[PDB]
């Protein structure tokens, strides 16, 4: 089906999606993430980890620590699916994955790993 979806992340600490559908049938799914704002990766970077919705927290507590050198995503960590880098206003990045590191029936939760901003930044994944 629509084996990719474009993103924008801006200065209101506001993702314009909540909700992404992976079709099964998608071998493969791409994720264009842009930065619309005004802001620099430093004070309003955004970036799109995926994990299941379960291991979100441990993934955005241990990214916060991490530092911005770092993405603000801890090193080697296991629960990240998939991830863009940290971007800041006028940049963009993609992520491709491969469709069979999800299952169908469990939820996924995409958001942000910058300080704070997975509060209001996150959202919905599912297989269908
Ligand atoms: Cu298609
Ligand atoms: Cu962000």
């Amino acid at each position: 089906a629509e084996c990719s979806v474009d993103i924008q992340g801006n200065d209101q600490m506001q993702f314009n999606t909540n909700a992404i559908t992976v079709d099964k049938s998608c071998k493969q799914f791409t994720v264009n993430l842009s930065h619309p704002g005004n802001l620099p990766k430093n004070v309003m970077g955004h970036n799109w980890v995926l994990s299941t919705a379960a291991d979100m927290q441990g993934v955005v507590t241990d990214g916060m620590a991490s530092g911005l050198d770092k993405d603000y995503l801890k090193p080697d960590d296991s629960r990240v699916i998939a991830h863009t880098k940290l971007i800041g206003s006028g940049e963009k990045d993609s992520v491709t994955f491969d469709v069979s590191k999800l299952k169908e029936g469990e939820q996924y939760m995409f958001f942000c790993t910058f300080p704070g901003h997975s509060a209001l930044m996150k959202g919905t994944l599912t297989l269908k």
